[PDB]
DNA sequence: ATTAGTTTGTATGCAAACCATT
DNA sequence: AATGGTTTGCATACAAACTAAT
């Protein structure tokens, strides 16, 4: 099995989902990654940069960059906890909350309308494989 | 009072895709960090080696990237000297890439290492599971490529 | 010593804008 | 004019190397 053809095959699906998300949110000045972050905070309230990394399958140095550039935009806020002043935490600002709320539906539909012509079975059958192989790959 | 139409979580599908994608390509970068080549430069080389010559538009289709992105990757990879850009007299807009001698020697020595760098990620993964992966990828990909 | 983060350097991710060719 | 490509101006990809803080 030519796992190159397999890689490029993901490359294709992956590319198409994320840059669709870019298009849908081009009007609001957000990258697909920004949108990924906002979707992730709006679910978890606060997150360590470290958890973001895990969640977005992304290195610390990149998440670092992204969250800062979001801070400057005034959507997220970083903070440090009294007990342990190393861990940096991320949560919404007022506008952050207001955005997530106003666009909750659009963010939800960007990803969802990508696969509309698929059936739920066809979707979950993919998720099963993904989770399966993903596990096989990890050791 | 809102009635938010709940559905199926395609955000989950993106993040998993992302994870499987990420681990695959950045594994390849480490595999070729000694060699001074990014995984993108390697994908190019694997394509040029298989197809002999390719136009920038053909590369976009193969790597699923945008003309400007790929224009960059080639120009930089020409600076290292593994890749010649040329134009055919019959339509001079089109720009093709193919190997230099140096880049052809590379592609020859390191074929096996490029082949096993991808295949070793799915070493622990056996045949059914891959066929399934392809099956589902190809199918869902067909449905997204409608609108 | 150690771990969480941030910075730095270089290659990219894109659309839009710009250019050569048809 | 209309493409195929290239440039540009950003936000990012990582890993190393630096910086707090435990
Ligand atoms: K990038």
């Amino acid at each position: 099995y030519d796992c190159f053809r397999i890689a490029m095959l993901l490359k294709e699906l992956y590319s198409k989902t994320m840059y669709t998300v870019e298009e849908n949110f081009k009007e609001n000045g957000l990258t697909h990654q920004q949108i990924i972050v906002i979707k992730l905070v709006a679910h978890n309230q606060e997150l360590t940069i470290s958890q973001l990394c895990d969640e977005m399958s992304l290195a610390k140095g990149t998440v670092s960059g992204i969250i800062s550039r979001l801070e400057q935009i005034g959507y997220i806020e970083k903070f440090k906890k009294s007990n342990d002043k190393r861990n940096t935490y991320v949560k919404f600002t007022t506008t952050g909350f207001e955005f997530a709320t106003n666009f909750k539906i659009k963010m939800q539909e960007s990803f969802d309308d990508i696969f509309k012509n698929c059936d739920e079975n066809e979707l979950s059958d993919l998720v099963k494989n993904l989770r399966n192989i993903l596990a096989k790959v990890k050791e």
